[PDB]
């Protein structure tokens, strides 16, 4: 039984629920997502930015059954053209504006990645996507609004590739959180 978030602390109590089993119901976490009004004083702990690029706050680690994480977006960061190695990815806006850019996964063959589609996610909602789906970029092309984003991964996964938009070549990258429990961790 799904019922609305009241608060982020809500929320996680229920996605803890949602994920006490070993499957994922994919339309019931989204819905529940996109359901929490974003409440900036509930996340402002884990809204710690960056000059350079965008910063990863891990908020919960849901049993072990997922990373529930705030991304925080200065102006014009965005990330690289990346997979999901395997897992669910649920991205609901907190702030701001965030481009999301998908393309194919490339052939073996190298070559230009050209965009299958591109929309833009606006405060509350929240998209998702997997590796079956295809790959994607995020940015905040805003140049006068920073964005934050809650991000929803199972099973937690902390390395994925990267893609070169000339070429569709991939690289292994290891992500690393910029703070964990609003707690900055070097
Ligand atoms: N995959 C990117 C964010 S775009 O992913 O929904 C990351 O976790 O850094
Ligand atoms: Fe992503």
């Amino acid at each position: 039984e799904l019922l609305k978030p009241r608060t982020l602390a809500d929320l996680i109590r229920i996605l803890h629920e949602l994920f006490a089993g070993d499957e994922v119901n994919v339309e019931e976490v989204q819905a529940v997502l996109e359901a929490y009004e974003s409440n900036p004083a509930e996340w402002a702990l884990y809204a710690k930015f960056d000059q350079y690029r965008y910063t990863r706050n891990l908020v919960d680690q849901g049993n072990g059954k997922f990373n529930l994480m705030i991304l925080c977006w200065g102006e014009g960061h965005g990330s690289s053209i990346h997979d999901h190695t395997d897992s669910h990815c649920f991205l609901k806006l907190l702030q701001g504006n965030l481009k999301e850019t998908l393309f194919d996964w490339p052939d073996k063959k190298s070559n230009e990645m050209i965009k299958k589609s591109e929309r833009t996610l606006r405060e509350n909602q929240c998209a998702y996507i997997n590796d079956s789906i295809g790959l994607h970029r995020v940015e905040n092309v805003s140049h006068t609004e920073p964005a934050v984003s809650l991000h929803l991964y199972s099973p937690p996964f902390d390395t994925c590739h990267a893609f070169d938009q000339r070429t569709g070549h991939k690289n292994k990258v290891t992500m690393t959180f910029h703070s964990k429990f609003g707690i900055r961790t070097p």
